[PDB]
């Protein structure tokens, strides 16, 4: 199967300058392509996965991928399809983020063989480029009227928009020059990016022709949309980060389990490296069997193993099988650290708290008298087992939370009823 044919089978080609010439080029020889990533936070999230995965899909076919970290463009800010001005980050801020997201992109690509990936930083050439040379050597090739009519910023320019500063209005010049520079340095003849990068990609296509007299191509990936209209990574708990210390592999694994039946087969094509045929068998088995669909679990296993690793997937599976389980002895200290991060509503308690005190402190009851009914109804579980009396009282301390209930001397899973429960953390 062709490289382009594989991407269009997955619905991964949104816009491309010449699909026939790009397809014929990839079958005739191996090329170098590049994609740019701007440091806007201390870590990436799932909304950034498509471009770096698409780079890997090209590297699998023997092409050389270039991952550009925006050490310089991150100091300006991409205004493409943004209705409000981004704020300016400090040089110290961006330099740290450059090292962070660089450590997150490198695992996705191979650095062996002739097609080994290349990590680039546009601060290498902009960090020593004088402002006059910037405005002249780059700026003379840009028409302000053409810049104003770009869809990516036209909504900001109109009378209804919030306006744009000269800073962000100049961003397409930096990203445009990156394509010409990477074409000169590493023979980059293709730039891929997110769906909102069409304006800045074609700018680097034109600029590469004017500066290097070379024909290059651009391809944008689809906007990851959901069937119900909601945003892709918007969850109740926030964003689904790639850094395990921001979102636990359990919650990462949980996010992909909850994918809708309409979205799960497209997400398998977008994000996994299972073949179109393998995904086609997964879909047909679910569509023919009257049982629950298996695609969400397969999606969750593929994404957790890819981003976090095989052991972290095992941890997420072990937590998922133990959190609502009768026997929780499988949970480890690291498993509870995941739970305290974003697995369960965590609450700090100290020695001496009884059962009804923790039942209302965690929100599992409105009042203690209401929780006292839940206690005597045998509807309260501690680490999978119902609470038992263990005191000669003093009034409500008959059900006390003593050290026996402390998992690793720090954690206790408090459960009330069939659903909804909390995590106790001992200080
Ligand atoms: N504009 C891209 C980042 C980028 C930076 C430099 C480039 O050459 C290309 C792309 C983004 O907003 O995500």
């Amino acid at each position: 199967m062709s490289v382009i044919q594989d991407l269009q089978s997955r619905g991964l080609i949104a816009q491309t300058t010449d699909i026939e010439a790009l397809d014929a080029l990839l079958n005739e020889q191996k090329i170098a392509l590049y994609c740019g990533f701007d440091p806007t936070a201390d870590s990436l999230h799932i909304g950034h996965l498509l471009p770096v995965l698409a780079l890997r899909r090209f590297q699998q076919a023997g092409h050389t991928p270039i991952a550009l970290v925006g050490g310089a463009t991150g100091m300006i800010g991409d205004p493409s399809f943004k209705a409000a001005e981004r704020s300016l980050n400090s040089a110290e801020t961006v330099a740290g983020w450059v090292g962070s997201i660089r450590s997150q992109l490198t695992p996705f690509l191979s650095f062996e063989g002739g097609n080994a990936a290349i990590m680039a930083n546009n601060a290498d050439w902009f960090g020593s480029m004088n402002c006059l040379d910037f405005l002249r050597d780059i700026g003379k090739h840009f028409s302000v009227n053409a810049m104003l009519n770009k869809e990516s910023v036209k909504q900001r320019i109109d009378r209804d928009g919030a306006g744009i500063s000269f800073t962000e209005f100049a961003y397409s010049l930096l990203q445009g020059y990156d394509f010409a520079e990477l074409n000169k340095r590493h023979g980059a003849v293709l730039e891929i990016g997110g769906s909102d990068q069409w304006g800045n990609i074609t700018a680097g296509i034109d600029l590469t022709r004017r500066l290097n007299q070379k024909q290059v191509f651009g391809l944008t990936l689809p906007l990851v949309t959901k069937s119900d209209g909601t945003k892709f990574g918007k969850t109740e708990g926030g964003a689904v980060w790639l850094n395990a210390k921001k979102t636990s592999p359990y919650q990462f694994y949980q996010f992909w389990l909850k994918v809708a039946d309409a979205d799960v087969y497209k997400f398998l094509k977008y994000f996994t490296f299972l073949s179109i045929e393998e995904i086609g068998v997964v879909e047909a088995k679910d569509k023919a069997s009257g049982s629950k669909p298996e695609a969400q679990r397969i999606l969750a296993e593929e994404m957790t193993r890819l981003i976090h690793g095989e052991e972290a997937l095992a941890a997420a599976q072990r937590i998922s099988e133990s959190l609502f389980a009768e026997d929780q002895s499988r949970l480890t200290e690291s498993d509870f650290e995941q739970l305290a991060l974003d697995g369960l509503p965590a609450f700090e308690v100290s020695d001496g708290i009884n059962a009804v005190e923790a039942l209302v402190k965690t929100g599992l009851a409105a009042s203690n008298k209401e929780a006292r009914g839940f206690v005597n109804a045998k509807a309260v579980l501690l680490n999978g087992k119902p609470a038992e009396a263990n005191n000669p009282n003093h009034p409500d301390d008959a059900y006390l939370l003593i050290g026996e209930y402390k998992r690793f001397g720090k954690y206790t899973i408090l459960r009330r009823g069939k659903r909804n429960h909390a995590l106790l953390v001992w200080k």
